[PDB]
């Protein structure tokens, strides 16, 4: 199913810094 989203097993980290800092600016 992740060849639908472009292989995105492989981008996830950069993903996840972007849901840690979404998510601070949640809190702040």
């Amino acid at each position: 199913s992740d060849a639908a989203v472009d292989t995105s097993s492989e981008i996830t980290t950069k993903d996840l810094k972007e849901k840690k800092e979404v998510v601070e600016e949640a809190e702040n």
